[PDB]
């Protein structure tokens, strides 16, 4: 029910569009129980409501071959209501008919050019005289009283909602025509169908902004004060100004826009006047919205601010924010991409207390952004957008827009021997022979350098249990540690047990510790944040305290998630040392990690998992009840575990029936999963070598007798047969010696005793 | 920020007395919740002492935001009748609003407090 | 943690006096006795402790807290088990006579292991009931009661099997040797 | 195909220059299938296009000993079209002939010094009377009506593309002569033949700047919005202002130049007015280009900036950059090191 | 004092000996550029790293230049001396700038070199209070993880002190293919002496086989020293 406000709520007065066969531009098709249902008598004028607050009126007819669930109209009404084929449109019986005094049509000039002639007695006469045809202020209608399609536009009219034009209503033709660009730019407005990948955040913004302005009575009745400030934030390029313009074109409230650089670019004493005039016009008018775009340009921290005028602008904004009262019905919302450079006095209670995090999209989001941007391009049949959406990894929305643009420019460059820069114009067949193929998207995807590669990925992973071979007892244990406090809360309340929060995995290298932590997150459908000690020794020396607080705050915000620390030996060996040194067994980064792990409330479902392969120099202070508790040693795999691993790696490549995996696991003794993956990768590389060498022999043989060229061969190798595994078996070297294996056994039995002395 | 004030103001004869308003304990949180929910219509299920025990790092404004988020959850459960498209809401729908303990568990699951 | 991040494990170039513990000693000297502020410390590494902490007018009354005895272990197991309901088949005296070097944290680990086993059996039993109701949904006439309200016995036996000791005996005799004579660490060594 | 826009695309109307033996300064050499090919009747006036937007017009003759792939002209036309020996020149049949009202030649003084005598009845009489010789506004032609080579320059003329001068067109000689330095400095303009070592980058700049201004219809048809900002960068001395002046002399768009130190050297409140006037003149005029040279002098990081006026100039530039719309046809490009 | 990003001029012909590693380096570098789809028939993703290690003077730099000349790729060369300088002034930007420049100029081989200076200025000779992991090599590992496979940037390393090397460098998904480059054999020494002697004219009285049979533990640098002594 978190996105329940985005449901369309189908009702008996909902009418789905369909194609109509009447060329008349004032027809609807309704069935007889529909007209007897809404008491629509024949000849009524209904009020049709579409998208982006566009409306229309038409006189109703009883087309009884229509269905009870649909309606049929032409392209004129469907461009006056901004709908596609298969979109709902509300109907409202509004017979409040008053006549107009003067109407004022205006033509569009590009269809008028060619031949004009006389506009009035040839164009406006036979369509208006004794027709009573209704119009809304701002309609584009078509009259076939000329050479071809010459359209008209009703601009100035004294009845503002709509009117039935009597023949006595004064019709003029003296005005100025309109350009084609003036309408085609206004057809590129933004609604909720131009935003992809942000469904969960649009739900929250409609709960916060649209609902307390349409229905104040509910919030006054149940006893709730609605918020006054919403702060959108995210990385650059993720569509915050787009969501702004979308609410600006829907909401049906007064909208006022403030830019950051436009305020700060003006002379001193003129910028404060623009802030005051903004809030006075918003409180003077209706239920309103004020959007302050780029807030961190007009209100930074006062350690960075050096002027007097800039501190005066920050204090002016605080004073104006505090003047908003419950009577006023004004929502202020702001957008930034540096959410920690805003002055902290603005983020307190009563000012900007709500925060909505627009984030980097995942694969399902990238597919929707690509399908929005390529709706005007002409794609070839080769183009598969799901492959492109899988291959774009660190992209945000503006990067996908630049990807589509670079692809179409590559499609132009392939058509360059016909197009001349020297000439005046291009042949229409050349402008018709443009279609973007998958080779263009592979070029454009090869060239693009994205922006959000150095961000932390918070997604649900794709590793299932099936990718892991062996380790089944720890699967049964990790299910019991993670999944049941989420799924069965009350069964921990029957007894008096509070569940634990930590798991540590330790063991030899290559044994398979990362894949389990991803697989449990895939099992529980939780988010997954991954941290590495290399990544935490970097970007600490510049920001000495903020980094580990930011990680835990982001994990608390995205709950439920497993927060996977990894590679703890780099922290332990850069600070704690190899044979010991002047540094401690406690390490500064691991110290601040322990501090953050103590102050974590159990109402959250954040679960912490660790991993190290050097269990001797580990901090003793990590291991204590209420922290990483459940020590699990992950050993070298057994021979049936090795058969399961080799079945796991070999699923992508096709192999033959001559291969035996049991003997191949009985050859390896101390070999990990990384070593078995090395063997499989060696075998695939040998097969590719034989394939390329065979193709070279075929091409040289065709070069030898090019007079015939009549072989027409098939594929000489589709699979790995055998005996590449024998050469790969010859190459293999062991990764962990046996002295190390008995040392890991001695740490496997007794590591918990390391807390005291030694 | 009592340590960013100019130290000349905190001397004798100027601002010498100091009263420390602090973070409340459990007995205080119960009284703040009983003040804020005196206009809401609670169901009979709601036990405010359990809520006052489970809120640990909250201050007064956090308890106000907790009550507000609970009542908005009670609205969202009643969404198939309430229409954003219409003009007004049925009076029985405005009378069938009562906040239950499931709402306070949702709101308490979602809240990130300030004084942890 | 202060003593081992500044004073070191086997000793190092840092002192036995530590900067944070230095400023703590300075703050503890200038404290008037008209106030009723009472200071209590705790450490489990008594060898790398600063000698300057221990002097009259500072942390004086050294108290060594040892491993618990078997009646102390019975009292600990009575203490942890008050929130959860257990049955009358359980014997705590034998269960404390099994543990030798086990602390209070280890006995709490045993009780927590037993509660987790009981929750596993409860969820598996509910899954069998729901699958049986799925098997014959035409009647659905069992109207069962609660299959498990308490811990009966024998979860403690599997928990006894899982348990591992926390402190070795070499460490226990080292703590005895620091237990008798720690006050002599002020002078040399 | 990465440098495919730099191909010359040879066509049937392409004419390679060669040496001509006629001392007359209005001759071309075309073959008979060339004149029957482009429907060039004998005595037509074609529109010749060279390099750096210089043009020329000459009356056509049927020199049948010429080859079908070349053309022959003297040094006068090859200095009026800025080409070397072995460069292509487009031809266009443009018979749109209208006569001129007043023409205005001007001599060059260093050849006039020595002896001048009378300029009009000795120099301008026997070359213009009953000749119908065409001129473009800005031609340098030679008349042997004196001691030696004394050249003339047509500056003020009411027909701007070209005109065939009738003998009734009023010829003046009262004006001021021109110096040798005034032409020899203007022969040192910059084209694409003064840039070496940057072929791969000139391909990208012609794809980004020249193509969305000559043909907006393609980008509107295939559904592409063209970029608004291009940032050239490099080490000092690598030829960024040179590529700037090269596009300023080719592109056939309105060009406006902004320097960094020239903006920042002015008094407070006069520099913002120069930025606003630059973008208003560029949006007022044609398809345009704005080149902001040394961008890092007028917009550094705001950790380095200490003034209020310098932060106001950075915010002014951001506001003006956001005002550019798809309707406007303005490309902004900047250079920094 | 700029970094040179060019296609090199060293061919295969300048190198004597080491023919098995020529056949291996062709298979590691050239085929994922030339034959993309043959890695899509099977399920193999190609690797990105190679490490060369061995004794000094054995000829490790010339191979890395020669493969770049073979594939017609750019070639960025980095030295640990060059990276311990201009880090103390700019503590975070330097190694990000190198990898961004290598990503911009793709396809290129990015050749790290002289890793012992980082390992011996931070990791130490007999060990010290510093780690086996080093700050510069830490940020190198961070930059090497976040590198997309759609790019064709290939990374090659070299060290002649393989004991104090960081263990964290060697892991799958990083510098994988360890290749030990040994001292040359006597036919390899004849090939080296044929390689150095191409610029200067020599007579027909000289025997190179006996001259390689005199040298036992002598590297390529020593044989080049002998030729240079003769020219002097
Ligand atoms: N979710 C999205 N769906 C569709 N288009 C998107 C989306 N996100 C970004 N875009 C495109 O990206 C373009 C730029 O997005 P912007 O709204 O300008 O980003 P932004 O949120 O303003 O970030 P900054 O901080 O202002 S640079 C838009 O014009 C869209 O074309
Ligand atoms: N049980 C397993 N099933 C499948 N693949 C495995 C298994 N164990 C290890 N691997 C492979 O081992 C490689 C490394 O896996 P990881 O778990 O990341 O290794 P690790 O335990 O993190 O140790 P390091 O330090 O990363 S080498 C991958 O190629 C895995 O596919
Ligand atoms: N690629 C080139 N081809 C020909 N001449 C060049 C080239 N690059 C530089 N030059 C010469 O170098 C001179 C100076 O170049 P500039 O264009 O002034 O360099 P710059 O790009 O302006 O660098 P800065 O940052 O402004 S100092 C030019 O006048 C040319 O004479
Ligand atoms: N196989 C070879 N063929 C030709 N010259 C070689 C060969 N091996 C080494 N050399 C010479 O050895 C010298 C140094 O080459 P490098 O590969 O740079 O040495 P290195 O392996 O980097 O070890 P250092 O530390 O630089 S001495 C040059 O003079 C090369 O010409
Ligand atoms: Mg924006
Ligand atoms: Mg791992
Ligand atoms: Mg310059
Ligand atoms: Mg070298």
């Amino acid at each position: 029910l978190s996105t329940a406000i985005l449901k369309q709520k189908n009702r008996p007065n909902r009418l789905i569009v369909d194609e109509a066969i009447n060329e008349d531009n004032s027809v609807v098709s309704l069935s007889q129980p529909k007209m007897d249902e809404l008491q629509l008598f024949r000849g009524d004028t209904v009020l049709l409501k579409g998208k982006k607050r566009r409306e229309a009126v038409c006189i109703v007819l009883s087309d009884d071959t229509c269905s009870d669930e649909k309606i049929r109209m032409n392209r004129v009404v469907r461009n006056n209501l901004r709908v596609r084929l298969g979109d709902v449109i509300s109907i409202q019986p509004c017979p409040d008919v008053k006549y107009g005094k003067r109407i004022h049509v205006l033509p569009i000039d590009d269809t008028v050019e060619g031949i004009t002639g006389n506009l009035f007695e040839v164009y406006l006469k036979p369509y208006f005289l004794e027709a009573y045809r209704p119009i809304r202020k701002g309609d584009i209608f078509l009259v076939r009283g000329g050479m071809r399609a010459v359209e008209f536009k009703v601009v100035e009219t004294d009845p503002s909602p709509y009117c039935i034009v009597a023949p006595d209503t004064v019709i003029h033709c003296e005005g100025e025509p309109i350009k084609r660009e003036d309408e085609e730019e206004s057809l590129n407005e933004v609604g909720y169908d131009d935003i992809g990948g942000c469904r969960k955040q649009l739900a929250q913004i409609k709960e916060m902004v649209e609902l307390p302005l349409r229905h104040p009575a509910l919030f006054k009745a149940i006893g709730v004060k609605p918020p006054r400030g919403i702060l959108l934030y995210g990385p650059p390029g993720t569509g915050k100004t787009l969501i702004a313009r979308a609410v600006a074109n829907e909401t049906g409230a007064f909208f006022f826009l403030i830019n950051g650089p436009e305020i700060m670019s003006k002379l001193a004493g003129e910028s404060e006047s623009n802030l005051r005039k903004a809030f006075e016009e918003a409180e003077k008018n209706a239920p309103a919205i004020i959007f302050i775009d780029e807030l961190d340009a007009i209100a930074p921290k006062r350690e960075k601010t050096h002027g007097e005028v800039e501190r005066r602008i920050v204090s002016q904004l605080l004073t104006l924010m505090d003047g908003l009262k419950q009577r006023a019905h004004v929502i202020v919302m702001a957008a930034t991409n540096r959410p920690n450079s805003i002055d902290p006095a603005l983020r307190r209670f009563g000012r900007f207390d709500r925060e909505v995090d627009i984030g980097i999209p995942d694969a399902t989001g990238r597919l929707e952004i690509l399908q929005i941007h390529t709706k005007n391009m002409k794609l070839a049949d080769d183009v598969d957008l799901e492959q492109v959406a899988n291959e774009t990894h660190g992209h945000v929305g503006a990067d996908l827009a630049a990807l589509c643009s670079e692809a179409a420019l590559q499609a132009i460059r392939k058509k360059m021997d016909l197009i001349d820069l020297e000439d005046e114009t291009i042949d229409a067949e050349v402008m018709n022979s443009l279609a973007v193929t998958m080779d263009d998207f592979r070029w454009a995807l090869s060239q693009s350098n994205p922006s959000a590669l150095r961000e932390t990925v918070v997604e649900v992973p794709q590793v299932t249990w099936e990718d892991i071979g062996g380790l089944e007892d720890v699967k049964r244990e990790l299910q019991e540690l993670v999944q049941y406090p989420v799924e069965h809360p009350d069964k921990f309340l029957k007894f008096g047990m509070t569940p634990s929060k930590g798991v540590l995995f330790y063991g030899p290298p290559g044994c398979g510790k990362t894949l389990l932590a991803k697989a449990i997150a895939n099992e529980c459908q939780a988010n997954f944040i991954s941290i590495k000690g290399p990544e935490l020794l970097t970007m600490w020396f510049g920001e000495s305290e903020a980094n580990v607080r930011e990680i835990f705050d982001k994990a608390r915000q995205a709950a439920p998630c497993v927060l996977f620390f990894d590679e703890l030996d780099s922290i332990a060996k850069a600070r704690g040392g190899n044979i010991g040194d002047g540094g401690g067994a406690a390490d500064r980064v691991i110290n601040q990690i322990l501090t953050e792990m103590d102050g974590m409330s159990t109402k959250k479902n954040v679960f912490i998992i660790g991993a190290t392969n050097r269990p001797d120099i580990i901090d003793p202070a990590i291991l204590r009840p209420g922290r990483l508790d459940q020590l699990i040693y992950i050993p070298l795999p057994d021979e049936k575990s090795r058969v399961a691993i080799l079945k796991a790696n070999l699923r992508k490549s096709p192999v033959a029936k001559d291969v035996d995996l049991e003997f191949l696991a009985k050859m390896t003794n101390g070999f990990s999963g990384a070593d078995l993956t090395e063997i499989c990768q060696r075998a695939c590389k040998l097969a590719i070598r034989e394939s390329i060498e065979s193709e070279i022999r075929r091409e040289r043989e065709r070069q030898t007798n090019p007079s015939a060229m009549e072989v027409e061969e098939d594929d000489p190798v589709p699979e790995i047969r055998r005996d590449h595994f024998e050469e790969a078996m010859r190459f293999a070297r062991r990764s962990v010696s046996d002295n190390d294996i008995r040392k890991y056994e001695m740490f496997a039995q007794t590591l918990q005793q390391s807390r005291g002395f030694g």
